[PDB]
DNA sequence: GCAACCGAATTCGGTTGC
DNA sequence: GCAACCGAATTCGGTTGC
């Protein structure tokens, strides 16, 4: 299973963008990478959110971060795999 | 499998820009959805170039981009999937 | 924590000039 | 067909101020 586990959140760019901030400088050990604020951009869409991605060094410590952290009521989540080396 | 067949793509945010235009464009109906031009925001980050993100309504299809579209030489590829409810 | 707000920086769609 | 360029708009890291 070459996944990475990965959590996209959802929500007004900018509280987005603060939470990204927060949880950098507070819960950095936590999982690896973390995403600019993005959105579709196609005409298209399927939602008008920004997202953020964020990945992890496993299930288990994606796990360990769900527990942990407290998620801004005004932004909503979810969970996935993206292809390994598309990091 | 729910994957879904992708596209991300990396080189200098303006041309990445300019690419999403022109495939919008041009080649509208060659894949499904496109992101907004990210980067990894940390580092931990692998490197500094820009993202963008394309969706496909299947491998099959995903092939068929390939072969019709010029690639600018100064951005690079790669293939993988989401995980797919997260579109 | 949280997000509104700060100015400085970046990206937006769109266009035009190679 | 590319990307430098445009002026208008949005995202940036941070830092209050509740």
């Amino acid at each position: 299973s070459s996944a990475t586990p990965i959590v996209q959140f959802q929500g007004e760019s900018n509280c987005l963008k603060c939470f990204r901030y927060r949880l950098n400088d507070k819960h950095r050990h936590l999982f690896d990478l973390i995403s600019s604020t993005w959105h579709w951009a196609s005409p298209k869409a399927p939602h008008k959110h920004a997202i953020v991605t964020v990945t992890y060094h496993s299930e288990e410590q994606r796990q360990q971060f769900l527990n942990v952290v407290k998620i801004p009521p005004t932004i909503r989540h979810k969970l996935g795999f993206m292809s390994m080396h598309l990091l």
